[PDB]
């Protein structure tokens, strides 16, 4: 970059296979939304964030992949939208570019 500063370029292997969705429905279920994802890439674990009290999915969870590489499937798939709800899943990865590549299929 000219101006912007982007910083140098680290892989770190942590969430590699997992993937953060951001815009669940309180409605939507970990069970449905295993599947939904499980579509893409074989679901090792679903997770879905509830309130404390109201025990509600807030409208975040996570999706792990038997492998690292299912997430990008999805990510170019994208956008997304499960139980009538707009979601958009992510590489759990802070902003910036990878050196991964043209990796996908």
């Amino acid at each position: 970059g000219s101006s912007g500063s982007s910083g140098m370029n680290n892989s770190g292997a942590d969430e590699i296979g997992k993937l953060f969705v951001g815009g669940l429905d309180w409605s939507t279920t970990q069970e449905t939304l295993r599947s939904y994802f499980s579509q893409y890439g074989e679901v090792v674990d679903c997770v879905i964030m509830k309130d404390k009290t109201t025990n509600q999915s807030r409208g975040f969870g996570f999706v792990k992949f038997k492998d690292p590489n299912c997430v990008g499937t999805v990510l170019a798939s994208r956008p997304h939208t499960l139980d009538g709800r707009n979601i958009d899943p992510k590489p759990c990865t802070p902003r910036g570019m990878q050196p991964s590549g043209p990796s996908s299929g």
